[PDB]
């Protein structure tokens, strides 16, 4: 009974109704040139995604409608995708303001760090679990809304396509994240001349050209594979490299 969760992930975000009108409404403000959108539609259209439906049963066609809404051309040779690093890969385009990573766009900052998930067969959002990716199921309204949006990002983007990646994980590149199981299997070859990768260093561990690590190697040769130019990049000064953005 009422001891019982459902599922084995946080729940929705407390007031995620709210916040997401919220965060459209800034964004707005913030890119007037996504000033044309009607935020109660879109809250409209994402609520329709996923409310009523079994949260393993999401689709991404489920998210369809949303997609549309949420249309948004950035500059497609300004486009930076990253794997397991967000503070880092946020703080470097809140500094360099013509490069743009998905929550950036309207669509990825309504999303950013939230969760949320429905009940099947009723109109409520459940605020107390909802599905590990991992331990309960992947097609859930998160994981599916992710999946659908980053498809979407790296099909559009273009020329020299960056990446910022953790130099202090077990996997630098990770193949079964949204960066390496979505992403890269649609950058376009028609489109995408180079993915270059910056792999960022932690603490003082700067002994090393990560660019060789086993995994980087995986990446260069899945990319080589699309008929699209690798480069790679070690960043050994994070912190240092951060300021010269801001002070170059
Ligand atoms: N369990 C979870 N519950 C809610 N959100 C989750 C989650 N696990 C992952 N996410 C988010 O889901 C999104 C995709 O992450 P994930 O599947 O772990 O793989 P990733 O390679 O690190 O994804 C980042 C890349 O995918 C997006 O397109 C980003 O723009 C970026 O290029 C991220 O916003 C995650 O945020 P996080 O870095 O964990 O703070």
């Amino acid at each position: 009974e009422f001891w019982r969760q459902t599922w084995s992930g946080p729940g929705t975000t407390k007031r995620f109704p709210e916040t997401v009108l919220a965060r459209c409404v800034k964004y707005t403000e913030i890119h007037p040139e996504m000033r044309h959108v009607d935020c109660q539609s879109v809250w409209d259209a994402f609520k329709g995604a996923f409310i009523s439906k079994h949260p393993c049963d999401i689709t991404e066609e489920d998210y369809q409608p949303l997609m549309k809404l949420g249309t948004q051309t950035v500059p497609c040779n300004k486009i930076l995708l990253w794997s397991r690093i967000k503070d880092l890969a946020h703080q470097f385009t809140q500094v360099q303001r013509d490069m743009f990573t998905l929550e950036d766009t309207l669509l990825g900052y309504l999303a950013d760090d939230l969760t949320w998930c429905g009940e099947f067969d009723t109109s409520k959002i459940n605020y107390q679990s909802c599905p590990d990716w991992r331990k309960d199921c992947s097609n859930n309204p998160v994981s599916v809304f992710w999946k659908t949006v980053s498809r979407r990002f790296a099909e559009a983007a273009c020329d020299v396509v960056h990446v910022m990646l953790d130099g202090s994980r077990s996997k630098i590149f990770d193949k079964d994240s949204t960066f390496g199981s979505v992403e890269v299997h649609n950058l376009q070859p028609e489109k995408v001349q180079t993915l270059e990768a910056w792999v960022i260093h932690g603490g003082r561990e700067d002994s090393r050209d990560l660019c060789q690590d086993p995994t980087i190697k995986e990446l260069e040769s899945i990319i080589s594979k699309r008929n699209i130019q690798f480069s790679c990049k070690n960043i050994y000064r994070p912190d240092k490299f951060l300021q010269c953005v801001k002070n170059p």
